[PDB]
């Protein structure tokens, strides 16, 4: 379907209401690296089995945590043409499924939101890097660091100073421990937005005060729960302030090089001086590499996604088509 527009009435409200319940897994729902979307699932804002059509994602995120509806479109999108499936419009927010219907041909994964290298990737605050052997389960032990850090930056609180200093953290200890330690391009991007979103999505929007307190970030990042009486932000936002992470602790995008510690910069990586350059990249090298020579109906699905991906990037790109108009 199209992509949704933004919300007609974007104030704050109960989002914890009597139609929108929490409720405990059943044998079979999925859930995955992005504790906004898991929450939304585990509300029944989306489906509580975790596969869902982009549509029903922007309509959640929007409707759950007055997402912007640009930052909806972006995100859905881009996870979609890497990680659903593109002809039955639906995406797993985790693992890979048969629930997301008859795959394409390789090299198309339709690997869920868990998919590495896709969307997910290294330097989560509370998920490990898949080198490890998890991208996608709440880690304590990585909890309890976002934790420490807030008691020492935050005044016990996450907020965008935590931010700064948790983001470089993560940074420095995949740098330290994960030889295949990658952070370029969409990732690059994508890994210091995502430090804001907790302090501008999950602090209740009646306070909207950027400071997030460690029961409600608990219940957010491992239990996909919304605090009781949860209030949404009062206004469409995303990753406002996502300037003071990156001013904290400014990094060039690389990876390592096979080895720890060996952290080298890739002069053809995007960084934030060239967004355009990240649009670009994310479709003529990661979306044509799953889908190089697609049938007629592939690239049909392909141009349309691509279309919708398009409306939610900045003005001033030039759109690209790796497959023609
Ligand atoms: C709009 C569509 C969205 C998509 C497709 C999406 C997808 C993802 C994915 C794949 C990740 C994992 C990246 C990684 O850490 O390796 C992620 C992380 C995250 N997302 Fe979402 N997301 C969306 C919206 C939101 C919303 C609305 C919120 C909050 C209300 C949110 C909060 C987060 C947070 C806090 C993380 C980082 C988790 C961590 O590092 O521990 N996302 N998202
Ligand atoms: C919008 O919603 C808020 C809170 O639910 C309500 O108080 C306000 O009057 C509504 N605006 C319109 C469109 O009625
Ligand atoms: C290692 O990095 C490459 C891309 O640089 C990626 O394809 C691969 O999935 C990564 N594997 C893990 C588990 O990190
Ligand atoms: C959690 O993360 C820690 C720290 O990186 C890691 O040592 C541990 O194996 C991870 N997994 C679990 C299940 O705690
Ligand atoms: C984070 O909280 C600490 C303690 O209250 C404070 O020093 C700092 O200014 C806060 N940062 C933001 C962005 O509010
Ligand atoms: C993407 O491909 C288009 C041609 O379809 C080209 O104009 C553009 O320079 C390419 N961009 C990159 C970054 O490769
Ligand atoms: C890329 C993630 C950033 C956080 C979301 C807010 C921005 C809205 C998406 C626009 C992307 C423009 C790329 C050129
Ligand atoms: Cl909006
Ligand atoms: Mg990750």
């Amino acid at each position: 379907g199209l992509p949704p527009g933004p919300l007609e009435n974007s104030s704050a409200k109960l989002v914890n209401d009597e139609a929108h319940p929490w409720k405990p897994l059943r044998p079979g729902d999925i859930r995955g690296p992005c504790p906004g979307l898991n929450t939304l699932a585990s509300h029944g804002y989306l489906p509580r089995n975790g596969v869902a059509t982009p549509a029903q994602i922007i309509n959640a995120v929007q409707e759950g945590f007055n997402f912007d509806n640009q930052a909806a479109i972006f995100l859905t999108y881009a996870a979609h043409l890497v990680d659903g499936n593109l002809i039955t419009d639906l995406l797993s927010i985790g693992r890979k499924t048969r629930l997301t219907g008859p795959d394409p041909p390789p090299p198309a994964s339709v690997g869920g939101l868990n998919e590495h290298g896709t969307f997910e990737g290294d330097a989560s605050m509370t998920r490990g890097d898949a080198f490890f052997g998890n991208n996608h389960d709440f880690n304590e032990t990585l909890f309890e660091q976002l934790v420490d850090y807030s008691n020492r930056f935050g005044g016990g609180k996450y907020n965008l100073t935590v931010a700064g200093e948790l983001r470089f953290k993560r940074i420095q200890d995949s740098i330290a421990t994960n030889p295949n330690f990658s952070f370029v391009d969409f990732r690059f991007f994508t890994a210091y937005g995502e430090t804001t979103f907790p302090a501008n999505l999950f602090v209740d929007g009646r306070r909207d005060d950027g400071q997030l307190d460690m029961d409600a970030a608990r219940s957010f990042f491992q239990f996909s729960r919304m605090p009781d009486d949860f209030f949404r932000a009062p206004s469409p936002r995303s990753g406002t302030g996502v300037e003071v992470v990156v001013q904290a602790h400014p990094m060039q995008p690389g990876r390592n090089v096979g080895k720890i510690n060996s952290y080298t910069v890739d002069p053809t990586s995007s960084d934030f001086s060239t967004p355009c350059l990240m649009y670009e990249k994310f479709v003529n090298i990661t979306v044509k590499s799953l889908y190089p020579n697609p049938t007629v109906q592939l690239r049909k699905a392909l141009n349309t996604n691509l279309d919708f991906l398009f409306q939610g990037v900045a003005a001033g790109c030039t759109q690209v088509f790796p497959y023609g108009r």
